[PDB]
């Protein structure tokens, strides 16, 4: 597994990231305390996940750059850009966990729930975002791809934010409207909130670093990657209720938060009138017994089986897209990523 | 007054900003509802202030670009970049108002306090930030200053965020430590949280648009502008307690929020032991009668008089800095801005 193989060098590069994002400001001692908070923020919120998004930059870089061009410095830049993706994820999750009223993340209490943090986490999240552009400047300003990367990160953030807006719009608190939860709406939400940044961004970043900047190449890659990302968000939704939190590292809130989850969409597609009313009466509310009734209804409708069938069909479809669209990139770039997520 | 003179054309350019930040996504109808929320967000949070930061870009542009180079399109770009500064301010204020537990802003309820908004405002604030880079791309991508502007905005955001971190660190909730509130610490906080983005950013943006990209020119401008910005934040702190909210458009929260305000710093400098204990017992707490005791102590110490004397000395100092550092830029660039704020 090329990911488990690159993981150790990638993870060890973190203290170098933290050191340069502190060292860069030691010529201004007056911001010492702020920089110390930044370090706490990075340590708590950028470490402890699987690193799949950042590692995808590194793995793809190795597979797209001619081995003779992979010198020490280029590899440093690839690990930094990987870490930029992870910092973006860290920004996103800190803010998302506040907006979703989440409890735990990567097996520890959400940053905003720590005593003494609370809504100061809004600023911390944004500092994580700023660090991306500081690293890009420090490591990539002289490279021909510098502006492509800055623009890719900004664009990906805008897309992701538009997706979060749809997520939040489709899920008003205290307001049960199941008529909004359609398959068409679900697909749009997950394309924007998740697929672009989790799948397109890291590969595209590696493509740009390899000098692959053509509009058609990027469009073909994106065809595969946005579909992979849709599957990934369906799986996240499934695991929100049916996943083991000792493995997922977090407690699900989608039912309580009135979310347009893939589960509720599949539920509505299959439910009788009587089952629809049950869902209506119990969805979107904090009460544990109401949530349990929703989970029981999903179990009654065999949604776990439906998901396992979906995962098989999705995997086959993604593989067919790789056959259609991978060239001229090595298919391994996409296969290695599919292996991680399926 | 050159500001009141440019204000109308600037403010009318807003519906064009809103139209291009909607029109740009009409080739993706699936995000319609998100774009509609974005429009509400822009209307509520980018309109109703004095527009001093955005107008400074426009005024400076007119004074720094040779009149023969001020064609229709360049002026559009100057109004857009002005609006970028205002969108940055909109991002900042939406998030700040949440973190400060504020009630009103520009004479209406804070966006996050509207029923149905609440912490979804975290995402709205970030969308405002994303819009900056979308406008820069749409209007300035072909210009030689495009990367300078992207980098200036990102840098200014990072500085501002580091300043907000210090603000929040120096003001822990439920925790009265007046020993932290020193003059040295106060200056650092306000340089970073306010001076860079409110004063340096808009002028620098105009400088870059005029092709003035030299490190020394920018450093000289910054010497004036960071001091102006310190004065501006002292004044904001004074008005937080002593300003008329029908004029400021907002209710102050600095005492309740345990802030390192210029007022509390001046208070500590002058207070007897007995007055120190009063401050200690009453600062940083929600109770209206405690806040009132703090205000009474500041009045007992003639802090309003101290502020009026400060404003006179600061104005003279800023004018002396303009004499030292304005050349070769027209002094009017700095004088017009000083006139607005003093
Ligand atoms: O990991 P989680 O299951 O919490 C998922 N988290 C997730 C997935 N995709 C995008 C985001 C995201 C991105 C930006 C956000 O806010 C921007 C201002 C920060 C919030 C959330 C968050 P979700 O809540 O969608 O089920
Ligand atoms: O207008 P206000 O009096 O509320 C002032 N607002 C203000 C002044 N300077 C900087 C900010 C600011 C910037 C970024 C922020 O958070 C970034 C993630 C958004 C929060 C606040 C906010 P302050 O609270 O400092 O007295
Ligand atoms: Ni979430
Ligand atoms: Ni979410
Ligand atoms: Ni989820
Ligand atoms: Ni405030
Ligand atoms: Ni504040
Ligand atoms: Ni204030």
């Amino acid at each position: 597994d090329v990911y488990a193989q690159e993981k150790q060098d990638f993870v060890q590069h973190f203290s170098q990231i933290v050191r340069v994002l502190t060292e860069d400001e030691m010529g201004h001692p007056e911001i010492g305390d702020a920089i110390a908070r930044l370090k706490e923020v990075l340590e708590y919120n950028a470490i402890g996940g699987k690193y799949n998004r950042g590692l995808t930059v590194v793995v793809a870089f190795r597979e797209l750059v001619e081995p003779r061009k992979q010198d020490a410095d280029s590899l440093q830049r690839a690990w930094t850009v990987g870490w930029c993706v992870e910092l973006l994820q860290a920004f996103f999750l800190v803010a998302d966990d506040i907006m979703d009223s989440s409890l735990t993340r990567r097996g520890q209490i959400c940053w905003y729930q720590k005593p003494g943090v609370g809504l100061d986490a809004i600023n911390d999240a944004n500092l994580l975002e700023a660090c991306i552009y500081r690293l890009l400047k420090l490591y990539c300003r002289e490279q021909p791809y510098y502006l492509n990367l800055i623009e890719l990160f900004l664009q990906s953030s805008y897309q992701t934010e538009i997706g979060q807006t749809l997520d939040l719009l489709t899920a008003p608190q205290g307001n049960v409207d199941l008529v909004r939860f359609t398959e068409k709406r679900y697909k749009s939400i997950v394309k924007y909130k998740t697929a672009f940044y989790s799948f397109y961004l890291p590969i595209a970043a590696a493509m740009y670093m390899a000098g692959i900047d053509g509009e058609k190449e990027h469009a073909n890659a994106k065809k595969i990657l946005l579909e992979m990302g849709e599957f990934f968000q369906i799986q996240d939704d499934y695991l929100d209720l049916f996943g083991d939190p000792s493995v997922t590292g977090k407690i699900g809130t989608d039912i309580q938060d009135n979310k347009c989850s893939w589960l509720v969409v599949q539920c509505l597609q299959r439910a009788t009138p009587e089952q629809y009313q049950i869902l209506k009466e119990n969805y979107g509310q904090k009460e544990a017994e109401k949530v349990a009734r929703v989970k029981a209804l999903y179990e009654e409708l065999d949604l776990p089986a439906v998901f396992l069938q979906y995962e098989e069909d999705s995997y086959s479809h993604i593989m067919a897209l790789i056959e259609q669209y991978a060239a001229p990139l090595p298919p391994a770039v996409f296969l290695g990523l599919a292996r991680k997520i399926y």
